[PDB]
């Protein structure tokens, strides 16, 4: 019933917010729609897999908030396997390599690839993390799709295809679905192209021992009966002295403030009194989430390692259901597995099949790419299609179609009277990730602490000390990477 | 409590559906979120204006369903004033004209304009009204914005600027916001470029005497206590024998079937048990409505008529808050008024101002365009910003961003167990309009009648006889309009003769 703050949503962001407020001495209640916490993180446990992350899983250097929160909760990380060679599968053929980037051998193609990645980061440097709509060319870039940008930038089909895969993999959406400004912001605020795409020294470096779901679970343990499961919020009334929050199961909660810790568009599931301001009213209809199926195929042994393959596959082409895989074997070396993502339109297309049909397609693909008949003998399979989730809307995160970020972006975390906004979408560093969830939840919590006069304004946004366990190596470039001309640059020189 | 069909939403579509089912002998309930019926139609009444449509207003030839329904309810239409000259205001200067389209004199610009409109309709012919995703080049066209298409097609800035205004006016959205496939479908399913843009012989020909809100109001009168106002639906449960529909004000309704007659994205405001299928779950997060403020400035007299201007202004340029106006004077010749739309990004930008500030900007614009100091002397003002409406989401209708229509379009009116889908967005002829609302409401109703075994399958979709009161003249082209080359066409012709 009555409390200081109601947090709507028990994902990592809502839980991080609730924990901070609880630790500060406030009475908090978390209202969670599902029969579980964790939201876009979910760790399944059974005998066949021990545990498996079916949602958010990967963490790495520069994600210091999620690492600090998890450590405090008693969790540990381990390193995703990248000892052996990676594979780039191009036009029906596998090409093993080392380092974060699949090599290019044709000279013109090399220049084009080099320029593409470089230009992505160049453009990102002009985009403020906390205000992408303030980029000098914000409107120009927001009014183009990533498809249009790639069409302009890539003078080779090779570069265009790999860039397309990159977009699909990053934001689980098609290049023609997303704003160029938004996508460039997204990459920049994860620390740039190298940082986001890398396993070693990047966002995919590590996983939590026992699963990422433990973060939300362990905070629920700390908060006790303050977390209310199967309480979907349906109504928020701010017309009176205290805010009134009503749930589907006919309960009423009364609070001084509310944190909305749900995906922006899922604010549509709540009826507001008074109505939301115009800009937020329309914003929450303009911000869909991506489409992905996360699939994990289990094997007797990590057989790929014997062939000097680490399990990472970058797989070109329409026919391939999965464009990207990582080794998902346990740190102990058992429960051997390959994790793959079915991305964007392919998640839509292949959802029509049965679980068994998808397994067969994945195994046959992996057999081809790994050049191993062993891939045809799975021992177990788990998958999760996030497109079906009423209380997520998709995964990994919210994307912005052309024109939306500039027109509506400033609304995202603007308070509405006594409602403050958390959720990974509102983060300024690793938005879209578990790291962003923690940043946004803790910032939203501190906005309320400031509103209550408990902390000064300059304490709302707080820096995070670097993890001692997961140190970040700086991202470097070579002289030639910096100064080699683009394809049109070479042509102008000629 | 218990009934045959619950209709969610008391706009024209829900009301049309409810009426058909009621007339067929079924027990229906309409659950309406607002304290009024009509939804995206709203007729304000006060002593200063008598009545004024602040939402949907215009009807015209080929919109036979809304005309038939309104006539049955005892309503009449009158013709929007188009007696005197129209104005095209370009680069700070007004150019009076007659006909649906502003004349273009420059031979190159003329070829470009002619080719643009022609190509829009050409492409439209490849798009099935009931299945736009089945167009031969559906994916190619859906993966481009209208901005990209205009950039490719228009070899002159003049054509590009007018085409841009056209898109903004049609779908209250920016060219870069919307799919080319979807926009081409939208225009084609309203009968093409000429039909959609025209006053005489087009969608803007007429208004209802007394306002369009009377359609929903008079159906409510017919249904009596079956319409429940201030009942926002929050929950639909289909796990049991009968469907359970719950409202915000703590009421439960039980039905054999449900019609969802709300804008597609507003389905998000309902919690579903079991969850929606994957495609619909995601579809309803991908389909925003446009942004518009409808503004009506009142004057002592329709002074523009004295200068041989009918009141229609097509106003290009970023500085103009309103890009399009029509005379909104009553058929009696009193309550003189100009209606203007503030479109797309400008609805967002100018919402920051006060009502008085917007009135001043509109009057100053009109004074310039009409070359008339009288425009600076308004006697009254009404406006409605539809962007602020929780239970509309915007106006006029739902638009599809690039990639969505091909991936999710087939889901739009696909039943979900015992839920059927009405609403103008699901229409196949004049979707986006009051006409489409009627088509979709009656089709959804008949889907349920068929499900109950009351009518055969071939009676689900029903043709409509042409109105005797509002006959449609066919859309015609000239020989030159059909065969004149595009700009690149002319250049290729020059290339070959030079070679
Ligand atoms: C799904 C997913 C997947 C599959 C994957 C992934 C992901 C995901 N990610 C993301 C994450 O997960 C996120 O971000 C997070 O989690 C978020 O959080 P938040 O913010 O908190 O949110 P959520 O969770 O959603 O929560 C919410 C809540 O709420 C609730 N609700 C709703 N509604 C309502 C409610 N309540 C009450 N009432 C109402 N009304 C719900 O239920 C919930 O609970 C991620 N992340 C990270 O970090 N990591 C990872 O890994 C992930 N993932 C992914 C990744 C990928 N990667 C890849 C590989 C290679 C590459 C890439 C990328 C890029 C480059 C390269
Ligand atoms: C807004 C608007 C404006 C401003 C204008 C216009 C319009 C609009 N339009 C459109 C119409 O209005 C529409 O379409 C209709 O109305 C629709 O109907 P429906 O489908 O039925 O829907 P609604 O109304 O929305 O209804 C719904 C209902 O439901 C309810 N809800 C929600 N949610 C819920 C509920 N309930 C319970 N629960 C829940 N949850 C609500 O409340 C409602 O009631 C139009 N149309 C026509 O026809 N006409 C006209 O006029 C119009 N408008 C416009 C126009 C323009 N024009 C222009 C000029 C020149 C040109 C143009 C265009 C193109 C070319 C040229």
């Amino acid at each position: 019933n009555k409390c200081d703050v109601v947090v709507v949503g028990g994902g990592i962001s809502g839980m991080a917010a609730a924990k901070l407020l609880h630790d500060s001495g406030l009475n908090v209640v978390v209202l969670e729609a599902r029969d579980r916490v964790g939201g876009r993180t979910y760790t399944l446990r059974n005998q066949k897999v021990k545990y498996v992350d079916l949602g958010g899983s990967y963490v790495g250097p520069t994600q210091n908030r999620i690492l600090r929160l998890a450590k405090e909760l008693g969790l540990e990380t381990y390193k995703v396997n990248e000892v052996e060679r990676l594979i780039h599968h191009v036009k029906g053929k596998s090409y093993p390599f080392r380092g974060p980037f699949p090599p290019v051998w044709n000279p013109i193609t090399y220049l084009d690839h080099n320029n593409f990645w470089r230009t992505m980061d160049d453009m990102g440097r002009e985009i403020p993390s906390d205000a992408p709509w303030k980029a000098p060319l914000a409107e120009e870039w927001d009014n183009m799709t990533m498809k249009e940008l790639l069409d302009k930038l890539c003078w080779t089909e090779s570069a265009k295809q790999l860039a397309t895969l990159f977009v699909n993999l990053c934001v689980t959406a098609e290049t023609h679905e997303v704003s160029a400004l938004w996508f460039l912001w997204y990459v920049k605020q994860c620390g740039g192209t190298t940082r986001i795409i890398s396993t070693t020294n990047g966002g995919q470096e590590r996983k939590f021992v026992g699963g990422s779901g433990q973060v939300s679970e362990r905070i629920m343990d700390l908060l006790g009966d303050r977390v209310k499961l199967e309480r979907p919020v349906i109504y928020i009334d701010q017309t009176r002295e205290n805010v009134l929050v009503e749930t589907l199961n006919h309960e009423m909660y009364e609070a001084k403030y509310v944190i909305s810790a749900i995906p922006p568009t899922l604010g549509m599931k709540i009826h507001f009194n008074p109505p939301l301001p115009m800009m937020r009213n329309q914003m929450i209809t303009r911000v869909p989430l991506g489409s992905v199926i996360k699939c994990i195929v289990y094997y007797k042994e990590p057989f790929w390692r014997k062939k000097d393959y680490c399990g990472t596959m970058i797989i070109d082409g329409e026919e391939a259901p999965v464009a990207y895989t990582l080794d998902d074997t346990k740190p102990e070396g058992n429960y051997a597995a390959i994790m793959g993502f079915i991305l964007a339109h392919k998640a839509r297309k292949l959802a029509r099949l049965t679980k068994e049909e998808r397994l067969k397609k994945l195994c046959e693909l992996y057999a081809k790419v790994l050049g191993s008949l062993e891939a045809l003998e799975p021992v177990h399979y788990e998958e999760k299609n996030w497109c079906e989730e009423q209380y997520s809307g998709g995964c990994y995160t919210t994307y912005f179609p052309p024109g939306i970020l500039t027109q509506y972006g400033r609304v995202l975390r603007q308070p509405v009277d006594r409602i403050y906004f958390a959720g990974t979408e509102t983060a300024t560093h690793w938005s879209g990730w578990m790291e962003g969830a923690v940043e946004a939840g803790e910032r939203a919590a501190r906005e309320i602490l400031h509103a209550m006069g408990k902390i000064p304004e300059d304490e709302i946004w707080q820096s995070e000390p670097e993890s001692v366990d997961v140190p970040a190596q700086p991202i470097t470039t070579t002289f030639l990477e910096r100064h080699l001309p683009s394809v049109p640059g070479l042509l102008r020189l000629i």
